[PDB]
């Protein structure tokens, strides 16, 4: 329960603002797209600022239409057909409120992926709902879709929003010249006591550790053990153990456990290498708008170095504002033309930004290396890239036979790019490198899921997760075994899992088959899709075993669990699934989707996929 900040409409009605920009965001994609729809204010007269709606009461939203010309704006991500956690409140707010938002001017921009049953759920409520309550929409919903390109969806959203606040509001476009958000400090005798060196939240809080433990204050878990899962060398999968003794941490099989990495030191070596900067200067960017709550874009004072180490994304491919701000540092007019239409909403510079930015992954960097007129100073480079975000990964684990370890079930990141050159994964690298061996740590957390065996142990389970979507499968056998030795009675447990050939990269091989052997999996169905002429797929084993399924789910009250690929394997298997239930229902397709969508709201068919 946080403490709510005192209403936003008074803080604009002191600080001269007439729009407000709520963000819902885990990643931080809706947070930045906040922040440029506010900082865009200023070139239209107005003035904005951006705002987390969970430090606030959006009941005080009845209150906006105190202040002359004003504009609330929402950029909301959805997470499996819900709010993001921010945004909770603001949900659970708008379903029980009753309250009329008379005068109020809103617009909606919603960050989803096509790629999910419930696309920019988040968003649509929103907007919706704001209607419903009275207020009036200033300009149409925007559907950004993340499997496309989210950000070529944000600038033609944006490109229209503006004209039409103009023209509503009777503003003219006051053109546009560069403008900091912080200022630079550099400290030249400072005490080391207060630098920060990449922890999260409080001085010192990795150094010194004090339960709970959470996302603001990860815990250091000691690496225990990596070892190199698959038989093969065309990849590398990787088995690594957390010991989080002595943390107070509480979780369950169908958790993820949250990793912050750090980048790759030669990475951040150069960077600073081709900007001729110093990046072992000690400094601080403050914010020069003295009200915000936001004093620095991280944690500050720190060094250049390890900024560009652990609180900076300086791998994923800019975007086109930050392109567009760094133009102005292009001594060489082509390139200066180039970057400065990276933001354009089509023709050529949208062509290039999207084959030379995004479709050939070249990071910072790259484009410092290929656009070498481009040499802008440190300290705006470090203003304008985004946060280092924490990865995810699907605890291997059950707590009821490892209470003080979370494993980690993963693929190493490493491919060629178009860009001409190996782009490596943040997280796995530095995950990969970290050996059992002062000790080998892992700044972590775990997020609750609902992603869970069936309270009943004698209820059926199927379990579908081919490659790294076996990772919480292991903690389901795990546990699913354990609780036969308790002297339960455990229902069916099967598994489908899917490789390329078992002496390639048969994940957990030894395992599994103690595990069968046993008894704890009831079948152990795995398809080597490369062993043949033919693709054998996880499916094709479904189908196979379409009749006694069909028993399992129909009569059984058998739950089922998909963990893996998103794009192409769940739709798959979830096809799959629609055909089974047509075929042995009997029923015409369309009733084959509803009847398996409807085990999904009661919770009998859960998904853990990911891109
Ligand atoms: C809820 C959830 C559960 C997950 N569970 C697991 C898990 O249990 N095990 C696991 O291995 N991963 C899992 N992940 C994925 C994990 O969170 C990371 O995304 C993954 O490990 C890569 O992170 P990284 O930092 O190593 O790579 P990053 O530096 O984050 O780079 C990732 C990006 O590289 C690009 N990329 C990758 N390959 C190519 C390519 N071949 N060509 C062009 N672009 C490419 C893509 O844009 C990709 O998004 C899960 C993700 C989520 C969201
Ligand atoms: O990522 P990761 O490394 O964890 O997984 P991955 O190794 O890329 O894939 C795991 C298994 O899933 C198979 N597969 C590919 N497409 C599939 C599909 N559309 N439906 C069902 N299975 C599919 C792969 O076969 P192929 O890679 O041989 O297609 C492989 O056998
Ligand atoms: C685990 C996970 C679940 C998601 N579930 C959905 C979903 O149900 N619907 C949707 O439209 N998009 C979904 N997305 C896509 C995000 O909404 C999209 O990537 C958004 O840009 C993320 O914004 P953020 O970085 O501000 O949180 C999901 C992404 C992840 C990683």
């Amino acid at each position: 329960p946080p403490v709510k900040e005192s209403s936003f409409v008074e803080k604009m009605k002191k600080t001269g603002r007439n729009i407000i920009v709520f963000y819902g965001s885990q990643t931080g994609t809706a947070e930045e797209f906040a922040n440029r729809l506010s900082k865009d204010a200023h070139r239209y007269g107005m003035r904005g600022m951006s705002a987390d709606p969970e430090e606030y009461d959006l009941a005080d939203l009845s209150s906006l239409p105190e202040i002359d010309k004003s504009l609330v704006v929402f950029c909301m991500a959805t997470y499996n057909g819900d709010p993001t956690d921010n945004a909770q409140d603001f949900y659970d707010w708008l379903q029980e409120t009753d309250v009329d938002l008379t005068g109020v001017k809103f617009a909606v921009f919603g960050l989803g992926n096509k790629t999910y049953e419930h696309f920019n759920a988040m968003g649509k409520y929103v907007d919706q709902r704001l209607e419903q309550l009275g207020a009036q929409r200033i300009f149409e919903l925007g559907l950004g879709d993340d499997d496309g390109n989210l950000e070529e969806d944000f600038i033609t959203w944006r490109e229209q929003f503006w004209p039409a606040v103009c023209e509503f509001f009777g503003v003219e476009a006051t053109e546009e010249s560069s403008i900091r958000q912080y200022e630079l400090v550099v400290h030249e005798d400072m005490d080391v006591a207060k630098v920060y060196t990449g922890e999260m939240g409080r001085l010192k809080s990795y150094e010194n550790q004090k339960p709970p433990f959470d996302a603001k204050n990860p815990f250091l878990a000691a690496v225990t053990a990596n070892r190199k899962l698959n038989q093969g060398t065309e990849r590398h999968l990787m088995h690594l153990e957390l010991d989080i003794s002595d943390s107070k941490i509480r979780y369950e099989s169908g958790d993820h456990v949250a990793v912050y990495p750090a980048n790759d030191s030669a990475l951040v070596n150069q960077i600073g290498e081709i900007l001729g900067a110093d990046l072992d200067v000690i400094m601080s960017l403050n914010n020069l708008d003295e009200e915000s709550n936001k004093k620095h874009p991280f944690p500050c004072p720190t060094t250049y170095r390890t900024a560009l180490t652990y609180y900076l994304d300086i791998t994923n491919p800019p975007r086109t504002n930050v392109l567009y701000e760094l133009a102005q540092y292009a001594s060489e007019p082509s390139e200066q033309e180039h970057l400065h239409k990276m933001a354009s909403s089509s023709g050529e510079g949208k062509e290039l930004y999207l084959s030379w930015v995004v479709e050939a992954r070249r990071h910072i960097l790259a484009i410092l290396q290929d656009y070498p007129s481009l040499r802008p100073p440190i300290d705006h480079l470090c203003e304008l890239l985004p946060r280092l975000q924490a990865r995810y990964y699907s605890i291997a684990s059950s707590s009821k036979v490892h209470p003080n370890s979370v494993h980690i079930c993963a693929v190493a990141v490493e491919y060629e790019a178009k860009s001409g050159r190996v782009n490596k994964g943040v997280a796995t690298s530095w995950l990969r490198a970290k050996e059992p061996a002062g000790r080998a740590l892992v700044p972590m957390f775990v997020r609750k899921s609902q992603f869970r065996l069936p309270f009943k142990s004698t209820t059926p389970v199927i379990m579908v997760g081919p490659g790294t979507g076996i990772a919480p499968f292991m903690g389901f056998i795990q546990e699913r075994a354990w609780l036969r030795e308790q002297g339960k009675e455990v229902g069916e447990t099967l598994l489908y899992y899917g490789c390329r050939r078992s002496d390639e990269d048969y994940l957990y091989r030894e395992e599994l088959a103690r595990f069968h052997k046993d008894g704890a999996l009831t079948q152990l169905n795995v398809a080597f899709s490369r062993e043949q002429a033919h693709k054998v797929y996880v499916q094709h084993l479904l189908k196979r075993d379409r009749e006694h399924l069909w028993k399992l789910i129909h009569e059984g009250g058998a739950h089922i669990y998909v963990c893996g690929d998103a794009r192409n394997m769940a739709k798959d298997v979830q096809n799959t699934f629609y055909d089974i239930v047509a075929e042995f229902g009997p029923m015409e397709h369309t009733q084959a989707v509803d009847y398996v969508k409807k085990l999904m709201t009661k919770g009998r068919y859960s998904l853990d996929v990911w891109s």
